[PDB]
């Protein structure tokens, strides 16, 4: 690796490491559409097994990024509109709410206040659930929600939800390492330093709707403060500061984009896998072509995450 890729990510991960107490973890820069790839301690932490490049890890929230591709997909390929009501896809859900409910709410976090957990005590559930606010007003960050989303997104492609995510985007990606066991998913640093420059660069896919579901899935929904909604990701206009970037619920009010601004490659754009208690990170800046995944499984605090990623990026750029 180039020496300024060496340096910032070893006088930045190393006191990370430590500080937060983290058994194992992988890092992958990627620097002029390039990956570079660096591990530290141990995936069976007990039985010391190193981390390696082909270790897998539990991406947790991370996971939501795939579904959001999954879906942009599915609307290139003329199969869903994120404008259609969740009842044209599921109409056992005869409730007053679910009317004026979209795909669109439901994979962006505002249906109303659907939970962040699906309750430890489905189609009871949701038809029991009402909505604290009106659609598409108020962002909280839900498994419920974006979950529901991809169970709907893939009603019209003739494939289970694990099929049409290995088939669609796993395959034409080439993220050979790669699962997800739906009755989300666990990768490599490898495949997700590749997913990062897929995402980075979605001109370079040859697959149409693929290309264009990955630029969609940047496209920007709703905004609430510095931050933008994606499908799964998230963004931030670049150049942003730390503070700018980053402890449990938080239900905020957002303004509609009207229509969903295309992918401004002038972004942060990045997902945590922190709200589930997963250790992953991804951020990347496509007008840089510039990213970097981290993956660890202890749960560190999300601040860190964000700070360590921006050391390493601001550095390079």
């Amino acid at each position: 690796a180039p020496q300024q890729i060496n340096d910032i990510v070893h006088r930045t991960i190393t006191p990370l490491i430590e500080q937060q107490k983290i058994p194992g973890m992988a890092v992958a820069v990627i620097y002029q559409g390039k990956p570079y790839y660096f591990t530290w301690g141990y995936a069976d932490i007990a039985k010391k097994q190193p981390v390696t490049q082909q270790t897998l890890f539990e991406l947790g929230s991370v996971s939501k990024t795939f579904i959001g591709v999954l879906g942009g997909d599915a609307i290139a390929r003329g199969e869903i509109k994120l404008s259609d009501p969740t009842t044209k896809y599921w109409p056992e859900l005869t409730a007053k709410q679910w009317n004026g409910i979209t795909l669109l709410h439901l994979a962006t976090y505002t249906a109303g206040g659907l939970p962040l957990q699906v309750p430890d005590e489905l189609l009871r559930f949701y038809q029991n659930w009402q909505p604290a606010w009106a659609p598409g007003t108020q962002r909280l960050y839900a498994n419920s929600s974006i979950g529901l989303f991809g169970a709907l997104a893939v009603k019209p492609s003739g494939l289970s939800f694990e099929q049409a995510m290995q088939t669609r985007v796993f395959q034409p990606l080439k993220l050979n390492h790669t699962w997800i066991n739906v009755p989300g998913v666990k990768s490599t640093i490898e495949d997700m330093a590749r997913w990062v420059q897929s995402n980075l660069k979605p001109l370079d896919i040859n697959e149409k709707t693929l290309q264009q579901g990955i630029q969609l899935a940047q496209s920007r929904y709703w905004q609430t403060g510095d931050m933008y909604q994606g499908l799964g990701w998230e963004m931030l206009d670049w150049p942003v500061n730390p503070d700018s970037i980053i402890i449990a619920l938080a239900a905020r009010p957002v303004k509609a984009i009207t229509p969903p601004t295309p992918a401004v490659r002038a972004s942060w754009v990045h997902k945590t896998g922190a709200t589930g208690g997963f250790g992953s990170y991804v951020a990347f800046i496509p007008e840089k072509e510039l990213g970097i995944v981290m993956l660890a499984n202890k749960n560190y605090p999300n601040p860190a995450r964000v700070d360590a990623a921006w050391q390493i990026l601001n550095a390079l750029q």
